């Protein structure tokens, strides 16, 4: 029955929401404080994802370059995944993994902040990203779930994880909406007090 | 304080779930009968959104032209926000409220679902798409929030709406990506029961 | 000394637009009526590229889905690359090859036809493409470059391959957009005598 | 007949082609040695361009976070079309002429170009871009075609207009992926001498 399981998809998500708010609240609060700062540096703020989770970081930095509840001037965020013809002309020249770490390379300035984002915490084009900028003195926000797949062992802590404690992916992505939220409103009422 | 508006985005997030899960069980469900009676007449899937939201538009199609969590071959879905150069190229050619309704005219077959997606529900281009599909015997799933904008309006039942209990953007988003995955379970359960 | 080598990008562009015009007529003509034929049968036009050569397959959808040079409704045609989420969740889900093919698998319709383009001829993503097409009763427009790769050998004549007389990738992008620019205005004469 | 309007087509590509070889060498040549001059500078390439013009901004910024004919390291490039997410949140949050000029506010820094692409010369979207970077202490690199539109009137000579001799769009597109294609030679023989 169709009702039955769309009921179970709410009852997990809230669940997982609640589990995420009772854990990852000081990560999410530090991370904030990391992109306020790199924001206040004249630095800018680095997305990317994986699969419809790169919608998300999108989504992200479209908030930022834009608004997101409080009215302000556009704020310097950039998202890898919403380039096509460099994607589709990296991911074939002519290989897909350095997708988004070439263009950090190229970007990536002393100072900004890698927000990476991958519900598997296995995604290669997004592991690349964060050894990349690492190379680079740039602070990782990392937003993952399951175990946190090999991003975790990537990290110290000019950089942030955020794990999502769940395994399916879908309630992954939804947790991981909130936290962006959440950044967004941090960023928001900190830089702009309305 | 940073640390508790966090929290407060966690706890009015799952506020609004749960009032959601509570009030929009029946419409997901018919949504999802006229989704799998779609695809299993040959038809496709048409999704579009506004802003942030068109992220979401495309994470369902994409859910679809590939797979969500049951293996299965790649089902008809196309997103009206993922071609650039033809929004780009409407929106300006050169006006963006037919950017959508355009897409629609040229593509839309007798039989398709029109999956409109708009946070506030009174997104021009989201209108004039419904507006458009209307026109040619195509039922809309229109996913909204607020009081429904002038969607509602627009809309008999061989059509949906689904209304998030919530005056935020930010809350209804979230509820609308639990939405969007219940539907690609309920499809994918009930054209591939794995 | 920058001023001759300018030069000689356009002397070379000439060069090649030329030796084009005086090889690829035939071609382009069959083409254009395959293309013309397909729009009357109700069917719609799948294009798909490699890297910038990308964003000439969407150049060509874009014109089409909306307008070249006389004002016409929209026509159906679509863009396999235009989509994002898809092929990041494609070319990671969770590998690149079958972006193209996965996508006509679904949509793909008994007299649609493909619109491949390829410099190299050799992109895998472009090369699975035109096998899907061939598994359903849908004519190929490849065009292509070099010696036309191991596009060529896939190929009867319910489809059409137009190989640019040049090796140099830039070359061959400038004459397909030329190309390109001619179907249009085919389809647009033919179809709308204006 | 189909095959004449083709050659038309050819014929009057070559014929643009070729008036714009005899006219617009000094600018492409002034262009190219402002790129330069900026990369080396420390920073970095900004492009936008209007509807499948929009399709070279994004081709160019390609060849430059990737490679054009010599292999060298990712050069910093960004596209104001590529990000989808943003356009569509600022196209409308909610109107579309500012779509480009938000971007540029905030991710442009002294000593950036600002690569515009208008056929007609009179996009807003392209214009405000102009407008903004002007505000910037940031050099235009304007790709325009019939008279130059309102773009010609924004420009002094830290900037370069290159106006292609033709009041056709589908040629001034052709001349300007020809020149797109030379600054990308001479951005790779200067840097990289191979």
């Amino acid at each position: 029955h169709m009702l039955e399981q769309i009921k179970n998809n709410f009852t997990e998500s809230i669940q997982t929401q609640i589990a995420a708010s009772e854990l990852l609240g000081p990560s999410i609060e530090h991370a904030g404080m990391m992109m306020v700062q790199c924001l206040l540096g004249g630095n800018k703020i680095i997305s990317c994802g994986n699969g419809g989770s790169a919608g998300h970081a999108q989504h992200f930095c479209a908030q930022l370059l834009n608004k997101y509840e409080t009215e302000r001037p556009s704020l310097p965020a950039i998202s890898l995944n919403s380039d096509i013809s460099t994607i589709t002309s990296i991911a074939n020249d002519y290989q897909y993994d350095e997708v988004f770490s070439k263009q950090i390379r190229a970007l990536g300035h002393n100072g900004d902040v890698l927000l990476a984002i991958s519900t598997s915490g296995n995604s290669r084009n997004v592991v690349k990203a964060i050894e990349s900028a690492v190379s680079r003195d740039i602070p990782i926000i990392a937003l993952t779930g399951f175990d946190g797949g090999d991003i975790s062992g990537l990290l110290g802590e000019g950089d942030v994880e955020i794990r999502v404690p769940s395994a399916r992916t879908s309630r992954i992505q939804e947790v991981h909406l909130v936290v962006l939220h959440s950044l967004c409103e941090i960023i928001d009422t900190t830089l702009f007090p309305q």
